[PDB]
């Protein structure tokens, strides 16, 4: 009916008890790993205590909240995932273990975060993996008598990944939904100019946008009620070449603030207060930015989040999610998101 979601990961150092579960319907705990020798889903011994208690802990502040265990993530070994998905026997050990782990750790479902299958070969295997995964959770629910495990996947902002097409049929028939990663569009690591890292819209049609990706997914066959629209609780910081040029697409000399420019929303708000920064909400792209001196940060603030949540609701999407729950400022963005959804 509605997904109001966020991701939690242990390196954020955000206590699980600090998640305001009343603001969410689903919480993602990230990340379980793929053992490349056994082809099984495993939780690292470091992650075992927090992952295993994640669900009952978040349920303290909202007994109705559901949880999913995410697998892979940004720094996963993609060759391992491709090898696993390539063979019926390795897919089976992945599927079976993933189901045992979820049940034993008390998760209500599983989320595959392979970012991203990067060939038609990998996409075919990916699609087959999902089909077998759905049959398997259906089989385990009939065999254990328990409610069926949920299945989701974090996916490219578009179904078209640099000319490689997701198997939309397999996605739509197998998964409860996909998490659309409509962010990381611009960063100083790959852009020599400033830009809206999660823009909902692009009038000039020169770059990515969440609206263009979402529409592309729907055109390709994804039911809207199987799309959950993602936004970042972080931004990217650039060093301006010239203080007097501070709009989108302004010249820069590289990253500021951190090595790849990334900075959590909480730290952005602090930057703003500490520096008395200029703040802009640009409604043409649906993106926020701020600057002080030669420091320029593009990110999502209140107005970006609220507009995106309203877009998600009005265009018939299942809901929204944020990366990540530990970067919000006292649940301000998540609280705004929920209230914006409920009022629309």
């Amino acid at each position: 009916t509605v997904v109001k979601a966020s991701y939690w990961f242990p390196a954020s150092e955000f206590p699980v008890t600090d998640i305001d579960s009343s603001l969410f319907t689903h919480l993602f705990c990230a990340f379980a790993d793929l053992n490349s020798q056994t082809n099984q889903v495993t939780v690292s011994s470091a992650n075992q205590p927090k992952f295993s208690t994640f669900t009952q802990t978040v349920q303290r502040r909202n007994p109705s909240v559901k949880t999913l265990l995410s697998i892979g993530g940004g720094i996963a070994d993609k060759t391992a995932y491709a090898s696993m998905a390539s063979n019926p026997t390795s897919r089976k050990s992945f599927i079976d273990s993933s189901i045992r782990v979820a049940r034993s750790y008390g998760f209500h479902g599983l989320d595959l975060d392979w970012e991203y299958p990067s060939s038609a070969t990998e996409m075919t295997n990916f699609g087959t993996l999902l089909r077998e995964w759905r049959s398997a959770v259906v089989a385990e629910a009939s065999s254990s008598g328990k409610p069926r495990l949920l299945l989701a996947a974090a996916v490219f902002y578009s179904n078209n990944y640099y000319s490689v097409l997701y198997p939309v049929s397999a996605v739509a028939s197998s998964l409860d939904w996909v998490n659309l990663m409509a962010y990381d569009f611009y960063g100083p690591g790959w852009s020599r100019v400033t830009g809206p890292p999660a823009a909902l819209f692009d009038p000039s049609n020169a770059g990515p946008s969440g609206d263009a990706g979402t529409r592309s997914w729907i055109q390709a066959g994804l039911p809207a009620k199987k799309a959950v629209l993602g936004f970042p609780y972080y931004g990217y910081a650039w060093r301006l070449t010239n203080a007097n040029s501070h709009s989108y697409y302004a010249p820069t000399t590289g990253a500021a603030i951190s090595p790849d420019g990334s900075i959590g929303y909480g730290q952005i708000r602090k930057f703003i207060v500490d520096n008395g920064a200029t703040t802009v909400y640009n409604s043409t792209v649906v993106g926020d930015y701020c600057y002080a001196g030669t420091n320029w940060i593009g990110y999502d603030d209140n107005q970006s989040i609220v507009t995106k949540v309203r877009y998600a609701k009005q265009r018939g999407l299942l809901g929204y999610f944020s990366w990540h729950v530990g970067a919000d400022d006292n649940s301000g963005l998540s609280r705004a998101a929920s209230q914006a959804w409920d009022a629309t």
